[PDB]
């Protein structure tokens, strides 16, 4: 698991479950190539997105569909999605904490 | 205005209006003494808590009553209050802006300190 | 000023000054078209990006160049930029204030929307 | 583990390790009684603070010594400590994300 994403709900005080996200890698034409995707588990976590071999240096974007999440809860949200864009350089945990009109994201990088 | 507090609502995307807060200052006997209090305006801001002469060096605590704010909106929040504790003016007078961003089960707070 | 962006530095407790950002608007062909750009002032604020007439309904993206900000302070940060994507004016004209609070490995963003 | 505390460092992108904290329970004279304490592990987590039997309804305060943490890193901090005050009502994870002039805290409450 070189890359894990965890999503939390600041309104309900819970993991944010069934949140869909896509991971993209920046290509040489500066376009975003689909790389991996999935939805968060009951613990708010999404594991197994990639492998050590595949996860090479480059610029990656995690696009978290926060809008669909708030919509399912019947709460009007501000953002279309939450975006985390970063360079991988030679384990990454991306955490996102969601509110309807605000989000925060942090990275925990370990070894 | 060497001390201003601003409170924002992350659920509604608005200032948090009519939020009560109390400020305390640590006394020589290490007890918290009442220093100032007030509530946020329509802009989410609370101005005029103190003056440059009164706001001497010390350890200050701002207790923001976030629980009453959420309850009045029908929400049972996690925290009793948001608490901000800091040493002020240790290197001479500064202006302090304390900001708090509120959600029912979370809050963030930051300080902007100017000279 | 129906769109203002404010950026704060959580490491230094200050506005984040001279932070560049670009705003884009989604076109009919679903591509991001350049809309406005600028950099934050000494107050951490960027005003005057657009006008009420120009800021029509649509999906907007604000890309805040947080990486260059940290690099100039000697810090190699995690993120390439902070991105804020939202639908604007869907229920008529609103005023939007986007705030971002920056740390080297984290950022928070909120919106204040008024009518 | 009815109560766990996790602390993260937003400057270094890491768990905040060896962060001391004390947990207090509000007494009937509105004073704070020491209840439990400890310091965060290498994963930034503090477990085993209390038990199901002891952790009764009441108002609790977690006082996290963030100032000593930043001092050890040679970084001047704003806050004396980070405080989380909440009512327990009939598992609690308190997370804190730290920067020198800012902190955020959230609660993940599950069953
Ligand atoms: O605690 C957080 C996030 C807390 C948080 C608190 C305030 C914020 O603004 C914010 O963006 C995040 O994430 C950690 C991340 C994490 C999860 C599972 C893991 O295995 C791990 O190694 C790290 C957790 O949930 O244990
Ligand atoms: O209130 C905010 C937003 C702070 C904030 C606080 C926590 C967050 O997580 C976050 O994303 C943003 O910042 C400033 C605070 C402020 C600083 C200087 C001033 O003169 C002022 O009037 C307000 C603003 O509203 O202009």
């Amino acid at each position: 698991c070189p890359l894990m994403v965890k999503v939390l709900d600041a309104v309900r005080g819970s993991p944010a479950i069934n949140v869909a996200m896509h991971v993209f890698r920046k290509a040489a034409d500066d376009t975003w190539e689909p790389f991996a995707s999935g939805k968060t588990s009951e613990s708010g976590e999404l594991h197994g997105l990639t492998t050590e071999e595949e996860f090479v240096e480059g610029i990656y974007k995690v696009e978290i569909d926060t809008k669909s999440y708030w919509k399912a809860l019947g709460i009007s949200p501000f953002h279309e999605h939450a975006e985390v864009v970063f360079t991988a350089n030679d384990r990454y945990t991306i955490a996102a904490l969601l509110s309807p009109y605000s989000y925060s994201t942090t990275a925990v990088v370990t070894n």
